[PDB]
């Protein structure tokens, strides 16, 4: 069983890799369309070190009300994936959207690392 930190990396980190086919390929290769087409997801194109560093940056309230969320001081290169209308499982179709925004992640554990991607502002 992968750790919460490992799950975050799998679901949201892509420091290496875009095209309009990006989300269609990534959502599948990262196993986010295994038992269901995940409605939306975001990939971060920054180093693991830079994203992990966000846990010591701006503390803000999480969407669920918890207080362990942090916003990045600098904007980050990200890719937003949003499922289309004519998607329909098992052929999950996604709309790929690149953007540069600040990210908000929830952190926990020892070491204190990102475990949930809360939002992009």
């Amino acid at each position: 069983k992968e750790t919460a930190a490992a799950k975050f990396e799998r679901q949201h980190m892509d420091s290496s890799t875009s095209s309009s086919n990006y989300c269609n390929q990534m959502m599948k290769s990262r196993n986010l369309t295994k038992d269901r087409c995940k409605p939306v997801n975001t990939f971060v194109h920054e180093s693991l070190a830079d994203v992990q560093a966000v846990c010591s940056q701006k503390n803000v309230a999480c969407k669920n009300g918890q207080t362990n969320c942090y916003q990045s001081y600098s904007t980050m290169s990200i890719t937003d994936c949003r499922e289309t209308g004519s998607s329909k499982y098992p052929n999950c179709a996604y709309k790929t959207t690149q953007a540069n925004k600040h990210i908000i992640v929830a952190c926990e554990g020892n070491p204190y690392v990102p475990v949930h991607f809360d939002a992009s502002v």
